[PDB]
């Protein structure tokens, strides 16, 4: 308690002495409360205007609209401790997990050097705005680097001042730039050096990007065994607990000299502890505490859930496989039996799922898997939309499982050659890129980000009608030069030729394609079947899309008109229907 944490909310005492006051109304139930201090301030999704002026059908369908208009009482909630048997299952398996990682990688400090390059060119590294305006200042200024000084020579001495939480199904916990660097350095290695690769970790995707997880879970679905399982957990992050917490830390075994002592710090003193300010309207801030629930930086945050699924998935196959008996105490002889488990199958049982953080899909032994259910339950892994006990209902058919937000189809090329493609329904592709965040876009900006999602559409979803139809325009109506922006892998943000880059991406450095001769147009790549299309949200067949298809010159001369005299290339005759 208050040893570790009081440092960080003394200072804060003081920087509003005029303010202080223990609050008797306080909400919070779970989170320890300290104080209340003044404050007065809140960022709602923007429009982009190129992007809606060129899918003029979508104006009148309210899963579209509906998007760009517009649970804090799961955060303060609490997770039971888990049983021995539980315990102990998570501390075997958590020890074997950094271990098998560990094997071929090794774990290093990250740089100044290294967070310098990233905020330069714009990574989401949930920092606040105070001293200096943006990122971008405080890394080329060096009072900064002697505040980062300060606290980590505090860090080695096992103390934290300035590592505080700043709360906005979502919780994003902002820190100062500072705070997220020493995070960065300590814990880097595991993003920076992808120890969440397919490769490295058998189950992880990190890095592999939206055109090979299709293939992966076809891939999975060879093995022989039961249904394909994707649970979801209700509210992840507010479900991990203190046992969590420290099985994570169990990275830092395989670290030493300063890296050690600096990693156990961002695990002891920022992860095991928290200090946290929230806005309550009743405008105060509120500095609360609690032990557990996942905060850290949200790519910290991705590889850790990773890990922890990774773990709580493995032992939910030991329970299906009936490896141990019961979680309210593991024997001697069921301890060396999973240890033998792990040793003997855990890298195939690792190789039989497909983990994005707290998303996964699992292809077990067999359907006994859906049944065991009392170690996911006591890890505090609840299911989401189904009741504790009932078993899992299981995909027969790779195609039909979700992950990562998508489906997959097979799609066969007019040459024989096949594709797994990824897939969604196409009312939420529209709707997103219908929308910007923050202020102060330019119209050229505006522009930019239109041709990101358009050359997105071309590689990942060319094979719906109304998608590559719209990426056409939009590419039409943006000058040819102006280089996509954005505020996994990202191919699409290029300003290559787009079927040069399909042809690299699909064809040349796709592992599952054998023939490598290239494609020479666009009209060679195939769509879905006009019905699955429909299926998948296509207004192929409505009079609203015929009229737009028909007419879209006239639309993409509407954004051109509003842009300027530019230079712009017609894309639209790649497509058959406009070649003449
Ligand atoms: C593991 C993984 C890899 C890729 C993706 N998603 C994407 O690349 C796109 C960008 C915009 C939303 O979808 N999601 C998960
Ligand atoms: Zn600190
Ligand atoms: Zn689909």
């Amino acid at each position: 308690n208050l040893d570790i944490i009081g440092k960080r909310i003394e200072k804060i005492k003081q920087e509003h002495e005029t303010s202080w006051h223990y609050d008797q109304d306080h909400p919070y139930k779970t989170w320890a409360y300290h104080g209340s201090y003044e404050t007065k301030q809140t960022a709602s999704s923007m429009v982009n205007g190129v992007v809606r002026l060129l899918t003029k059908p979508w104006d009148i369908i309210p899963m579209v609209t509906q998007m760009a208009m517009t649970f804090k009482e799961k955060v303060d909630t609490r997770t039971q401790e888990p049983k021995e048997g539980t315990k102990k299952l998570m501390k075997i398996t958590a020890e074997w997990l950094w271990k098998e990682l560990g094997k071929k990688k090794t774990p290093r400090m990250c740089t100044r050097e290294e967070f310098t390059r990233k905020v330069r060119s714009n990574a989401a590294l949930g920092a606040i705005f105070n001293k200096w305006k943006s990122a971008r200042e405080a890394v080329e200024d060096s009072g900064f680097w002697e505040l980062v000084d300060k606290e980590r020579n505090l860090h080695l001495e096992g103390k934290c001042e300035t590592c505080v939480y700043n709360m906005m199904s979502r919780a994003i916990w902002y820190m100062w730039l500072g705070a997220r660097f020493l995070e960065f350095e300590a814990l880097g290695f595991l993003n920076e050096d992808h120890w969440f690769s397919r490769e490295n970790s058998l189950s992880g995707v990190e890095g592999e990007g939206l055109h090979k997880l299709g293939y992966i879970l076809r891939d999975v679905s060879k093995k022989e065994g039961g249904a394909m399982y994707a649970d979801d957990t209700a509210g992840w992050d507010t479900r991990i607990t203190l046992e969590d917490l420290k099985n994570e830390e169990m990275v830092t075994n395989h670290m030493e000299g300063e890296h050690k002592k600096l990693a156990e710090a961002i695990f002891k003193l920022t992860y095991q502890n928290k200090v946290v300010r929230v806005q309550r309207p009743t405008t105060v801030m509120d500095i609360i505490s609690r032990r557990d629930q996942r905060g850290s930086g949200q790519v910290v945050t991705y590889g850790l859930n990773t890990f922890t699924n990774m773990e709580a998935q493995l032992i939910r196959q030991m329970e299906g496989e009936g490896v141990f008996k019961s979680i309210q105490h593991l024997t001697v002889t069921e301890e060396i039996a999973v240890k033998n488990w792990l040793v003997r199958v855990g890298r195939e049982r690792l190789s039989r799922m497909a983990i994005s953080g707290d998303d996964c899909v699992v292809k077990p032994l067999d359907d006994r898997f859906a049944s065991a259910l009392t170690a996911l339950n006591d890890m505090g892994k609840v299911r989401k939309d189904i009741q504790q006990w009932e078993p899992s209902r299981g995909w027969n058919d790779w195609t039909q499982v979700p992950f990562c937000s998508h489906h997959f189809h097979e799609l066969i090329m007019k040459d024989g050659r096949v594709l797994v493609v990824p897939c969604r329904n196409q009312d939420e592709l529209i709707g997103r890129a219908r929308i910007s965040q923050g202020a102060g876009w330019s119209l050229r900006e505006t522009a930019c980000l239109g041709k990101s999602y358009a050359q997105m559409w071309s590689l990942m979803y060319f094979h719906r009608r109304d998608l590559r139809l719209a990426a056409n325009a939009i590419c039409s109506a943006v000058p040819s030069h102006w280089v996509p922006t954005s505020r996994a892998t990202h191919e699409w943000m290029t300003t290559e030729d787009m079927l040069t880059v399909w042809n690299r991406v699909w064809i040349q450095e796709n592992p599952w394609m054998e023939d490598k001769t290239p494609v020479e147009s666009w009209e060679e790549i195939p769509y879905l079947g006009k019905r699955e299309d429909q299926w998948c949200g296509s207004l192929i067949g409505l009079t609203s899309r015929a009229t737009w298809a028909k007419n879209i010159q006239t639309a993409i001369n509407q954004v051109r008109s509003l842009i300027g005299n530019e230079e712009y290339t017609d894309y639209m005759p790649s497509m058959k229907r406009f070649r003449r």
